[PDB]
């Protein structure tokens, strides 16, 4: 199990994906996610130039070791290129050592602690209309839980978006009412204010939304510093989510510890990986925080497939994002989880379940495209 | 004045430097550092895929807008690839603003607070006795502050004891914690002894103790009176500090790893610290300096940026001219750079008995030759790790 080979796969079957593969002397290989949404070139030549190098003659078996050498090693320590280059190692070396034990991920773990994954779907639309429809649509398909977002009347390089928030704060509370009116009290519901407010405008919001028994309100505000969550949580008993822009326990570790959070949503590829996670979520058992991965399309199918037997081992499992891949980006991962009615059932094959087609990925080039902005009506260069 | 090009320079005149340079429409010119030892190419990437493409045609004017458009715009916020980039394009435009304004950097952020910018050099050596014939000639070429490390008796290796970034992949070298504390006393012992009292004597713990053992270090160091004692503990989690804190009146310094002011603001507010150490290419420029600077000053807490060999002279100049301006100044680093490093970066900052003096040409005074720079292609070089004698892997 020395590493005889390790390399990037860069390819955009839809949209960007950054892979990294690990191949074994006795060739046993492993793969990772290593996609950073915007930034994606950052990660390929942080691994590319400076990790994969000294991953030659390493042994796979030593996880810990890894981690840590990548980690302390760096020098610079945490951040997004940082920790998903790491994350990107660990999952792969998590990969080989399933697949050496002969056992689907989420059994190297510790087992099963569920049946089945309970996800949510996104359900947007121009108006409140459009978004009920989007909701009966998902309802159809299965889905116990979804995201709901819709426009706010009066509202390869960066888009530019334009935002106002008294105008956000006086509507969206409007779109919940119609939910629960049109499709009542058992569906959850939940919705991502994409760190627009500051914290007692969040409480406000927070407040306004209780009739409405909300999953979770995601991402209220800006949380580098941690203790903007403080206010939000004094003020209302709406459940709050925060954290796929985290990718470090030291991002998060007073969140949790004092309880400002329901839901950490910092997910495997951007947190460090299987060994990180794993400490994370056990940060978050000991104050009833429960895990909510973040997962969008541009996590890949990689980072779903270890998710998944993550999400099915963990005891504090909360709920896990779906957003579709295209059947182009299927195709390039080929992968043994399964979606439905609902729900992710974790694969049985050994490592994480998934794969992915060398040849396939070749024939879908990089193509640059980055994230928006937004800007408040005066110009000021707000939160996207 | 748009923006009309921007592009980085990676060059290899003694070791490796990124940098930027943006140039706007009238043909004026900024330069920013953009370098991140043994991860250079990160950063290079970052800014030239990422960054480079999105400044072509913005109101170089702007710096505010364009280091939120950066930071808040990344998405992914902080870090030290991340930060780094929008150092290096904050340092540019700070350059290109001070050139239109035809002043000194210094000028265009205040005016100077002080005539002269102490430094501290490095004294190193296998012995105790070697590290002292180091001080005595730093001494003698007008130092008035040294820093001082030396070897540890039953170890082979240990920091300070000179490029750390010497091998295509990382050396590895053995640590013991016990030695070290019971050796390292002697060394500021023996300093004190040969060269008195007036001496400003600093040392460097490198991140290898835990909170309770730099408590212990702290405490067994106050005879001697260092002007501090740096990166005692790992610091992620800010609360490292406290123990030390609660324990001795050595004073304590840290940051050259941070990238942010929310890696350190508690550490400042909690007064926990002395010296805040994080340097301009990795704290996201001048705009982010500004501001951890003055949260400082709320709390005595002084300047005492990171001026390894690994930050070029771009930054080094920057940096002397925000020395110059700011308040709550403590001291600066100073490790020479190459005679190929210097001519690679002409600049107009100044040594003089054991001081820097800001430049007085507009801009940051610091210029690249593209030309030269070309001589040198970008050769890996990547920082060591530490480990334990039991294999451990440990802090270096
Ligand atoms: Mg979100
Ligand atoms: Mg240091």
């Amino acid at each position: 199990l020395k590493i005889r080979d390790a390399y990037t796969i860069v390819t955009c079957p839809g949209r960007n994906f950054v892979t990294l593969k690990i191949v074994t002397e006795s060739g046993t290989h492993g793969i990772g996610d290593a996609t950073l949404n915007g930034r994606e070139m950052a990660v390929a030549a942080y691994l590319d130039e400076h990790v994969v190098p000294a991953l030659i003659g390493r042994d796979a078996g030593r996880i810990e070791d890894t981690w840590q050498y990548l980690y302390r090693g760096a020098y610079w320590r945490r951040g997004p290129v940082t920790m998903t280059a790491i994350a990107a190692v660990d999952m792969a070396l998590w990969d080989i050592k399933a697949k050496a034990a002969g056992m689907p991920l989420y059994q190297l773990l510790g087992g099963k602690s569920r049946e089945r994954v309970m996800t949510y779907a996104h359900c947007t639309g121009q108006t409140i209309e459009d978004c009920l429809g989007e909701v009966a649509r998902h309802v159809e398909l299965g889905y116990r839980a979804v995201r709901v977002q819709s426009g706010v009347p009066g509202i390869s390089l960066p888009a530019e978006h334009v935002w106002s928030t008294e105008k956000y704060l006086n509507h969206a509370p409007k779109l919940f009412a119609a939910v629960r009116e049109r499709f009542g009290d058992d569906l959850h519901v939940l919705h991502d204010v994409h760190h627009r407010l500051t914290p007692i405008e969040a409480a406000r919001l927070g407040k306004a939304v209780e009739p409405y028994h909300l999953f979770w309100l995601e991402d209220c505000v800006p949380a580098e510093n941690q203790e903007s969550l403080r206010l939000i949580r004094e003020h209302t008993t709406t459940p709050l989510a925060i954290g796929e822009v985290f990718n470090s326990i030291h991002d998060c570790r007073e969140l949790i510890q004092n309880q400002w959070i329901d839901y950490i949503r910092m997910p495997l590829t951007h947190g460090g990986g299987i060994t990180a996670m794993r400490r994370v979520a056990d940060l978050a058992s000991l104050y009833h925080v429960r895990t909510g991965f973040h997962g969008p399309t541009d996590l890949s199918p990689v980072c779903l497939g270890a998710a998944i037997h993550f999400d099915t081992w963990v005891p504090n499992f909360g709920i896990q994002e779906h957003m579709p891949h295209t059947d182009e980006t299927d195709a390039v991962f080929p992968h043994d989880y399964r979606f439905e009615d609902g729900h992710f059932l974790a694969g049985e094959s050994p490592g994480h379940g998934v794969d992915i087609d060398e040849e396939l990925a070749a024939k879908y080039p990089y193509e640059r495209a980055s994230l928006p902005v937004n800007r408040l009506e005066d110009g000021t260069l707000w939160h996207w």
